[PDB]
């Protein structure tokens, strides 16, 4: 008869988001607290009641079908360090085409419940997990970088995205990857967050300097990729100097091979975020590894402007001129994170922002 | 009566293969979730049901047959570093030449799934496990080296493997190395890549820095190798400097030993790939263990023209020539990957290709 078992590998997720939302009559229930974010950041505690060892049941069209959890923890290992945690569905058949119909059900509904959001997953052990809650999807039109940056970056991106054929009509591997790189507090982060929500895309950290990450764990990782996934390297020049600085066992070698070598997945994109560019080796950002070096750097005259029209919706353009001016005559160089503070002191009050510019003469 | 027991050895995947496709009405499955390549690069996840624990029955020619998974969890080892995953066949008779029969068919199958594709294999312990899935066979004629330079090393190693008789009546060792070095970004593990394909080999990776990497145990897996396979050494200069640097109990003997010493096997292909070779000890670059060395270096006339009439095929020659010496006349070296990207920036478009030749001048 028909009988199912996930095996607890990149699936598990879905069947229990699917076996929670359904049933609706279940018991052997569990209490799964957890933070939801609710709008205007007033965050409250809540419950999921998910499935606990023993005979569940479940009524969905067609037959009678039993699920349950098998749960005999025996787990002297880290392949999942906690309980093995299996999972169990089976029914009175022999026509196995419904079981492939409910699983892929479950796929549509995890897919559907992140619908104006952008996730965020996790290295554990070697596998992706998911990591939290769904965040909220900062606009890109709050993040503003030089002018005729994020125009660029974006498009390129969209053109890699649709033509596919393109390349492999000429034998190109399908992979790109991008590298920004600038001072302290110009908009790094931010423009990725923002790129991600922009794409429909979802991001996946990665943290060389981790005490679990060989070259073969790292290169399984990398070609287990969620579909449709941005994965980014933070701070990629603290991890050496041609030798290893952090805890783990990862050399140099390994992860130029990683990124692009003789055995990487296709339809990869990866991002590469740095302060210092010149402790970079040249065989690290060279093309084919990373296309697309840009320097989000501190602002200028442009930048300001349109800063102070986010911030003061409604009101004349001279105002935002005299900002821009004033304080770029002030100091030489200052970064947009300092404006953002300078104008959270004075919230709702332009004119006194006006007035007030000497305060960032260091 | 009949029984076998494979005890998940270098053969489980095969069996498992034919368990899969022959059965269509077994029970007691599974869910293996991964990826898959369509073509056009829009990869897509994908289920294979496969055994789970219990009694599975299926009907081959000639008389009823029992398979089985006898998967008694007790796995306190790295033997697997997952339960031991034991397989049963049996049935009622005493001839047992069907048994080989179906094992055989299993290996036709296996071999047969891989038609115009490329595998992977990679080190588990010491053993070899394919990796990931088949990759798409790059082409051989949109990897454009030196003028005269793939067609000798693909010469060479033909000859090498149709004739095997010349080496045993003369009481040589029949084994072969090739090294290439040059600068990064010059075209290496991409004519690596597209030599195994044109051979209809495979490749097998390995990794010097490698946390679980004995003399002995290295020594055992190049004498396990897969039959019709490259071995491949990628930067195997930041391993020694005669003193190991990497996470590992490996030292230099027990390599120089293992490649050729005096228990090394019969019928291997070994590369390797280095970009410095100045650093490379003359006791590991000698004949005998490496017999043909290749530069792989920068861009020169004929490299650029072949280029171009790669990337923008239906264009006169006179155009071709005019990008070549513009591109030559501009820049002193320019290695072809930064070539490929200058022409990732122009797609479908030639005559902007040709006038823009002044952003490349660094
Ligand atoms: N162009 C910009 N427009 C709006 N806010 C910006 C901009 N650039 C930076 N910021 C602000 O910078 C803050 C953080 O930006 P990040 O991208 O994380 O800076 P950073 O480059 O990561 O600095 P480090 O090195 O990580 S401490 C946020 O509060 C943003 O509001
Ligand atoms: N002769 C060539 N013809 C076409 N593409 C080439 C050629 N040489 C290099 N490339 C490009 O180089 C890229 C990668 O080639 P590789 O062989 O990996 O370079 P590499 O020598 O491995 O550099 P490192 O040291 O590993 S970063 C691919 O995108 C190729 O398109
Ligand atoms: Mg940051
Ligand atoms: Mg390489």
């Amino acid at each position: 008869i028909t009988l199912e078992v996930p095996a607890r590998d990149r699936s598990y997720a879905w069947l229990l988001s699917w076996l929670t939302r359904h049933s609706t009559r279940t018991q052997h229930l569990s209490v799964e607290t957890s933070y939801l974010q609710h709008e205007s950041g007033r965050i409250s505690t809540k419950f999921e009641f998910i499935p606990s060892p023993g005979n569940h049941f479940i009524w969905y069209q067609g037959k009678w079908i039993r699920v349950e959890r098998n749960r005999d923890m025996q787990m002297v290992d880290l392949q999942t360090g906690t309980p093995w945690e299996s999972v169990t569905f089976t029914a009175l058949g022999t026509d196995r085409k419904v079981f492939f119909n409910i699983l892929e059900e479950a796929r549509a509904l995890a897919l559907q419940q992140e619908e104006g959001k952008t996730v965020m997953y996790t290295a554990v052990g070697s596998e992706w997990r998911t990591f939290g809650y769904p965040r909220r999807r900062r606009p890109l039109d709050s993040v503003v970088l030089q002018q005729g940056l994020a125009d660029r970056i974006v498009k390129d991106i969209r053109e890699f995205i649709d033509n596919p054929k393109w390349y492999i009509d000429r034998g190109i591997p399908y992979r790109r990857g991008y590298l920004l790189y600038g001072p302290p507090g110009c908009g790094k982060s931010s423009f990725i967050t923002a790129l991600a929500g922009e794409l429909e895309h979802s991001i996946c950290l990665l943290s060389l300097t981790d005490s679990s990450l060989s070259d073969d764990r790292l290169n399984h990782l990398l070609s287990v990729a969620p579909q449709q996934s941005l994965v980014l390297l933070e701070d990629v020049d603290a991890a050496f100097l041609i030798k290893y600085q952090g805890l783990g066992r990862l050399t140099f070698s390994g992860l130029l091979n990683a990124l692009d070598g003789v055995a990487s997945t296709e339809a990869r994109i990866v991002f590469m975020t740095t302060n210092y560019i010149d402790r970079l080796d040249p065989a690290l950002i060279r093309p084919g590894r990373v296309d697309l070096k840009e320097y989000v750097g501190y602002c200028s005259h442009w930048q300001l402007t349109q800063m102070f029209q986010r911030f003061y919706p409604g009101q004349a353009p001279s105002l935002a001129e005299n900002f821009a001016e004033h304080v770029l005559k002030a100091t030489s160089e200052i970064s947009p994170a300092q404006v953002q503070g300078y104008f959270m002191l004075y919230k709702n009050d332009p004119m006194g922002a006006v007035h007030n510019i000497e305060s960032l003469r260091p």
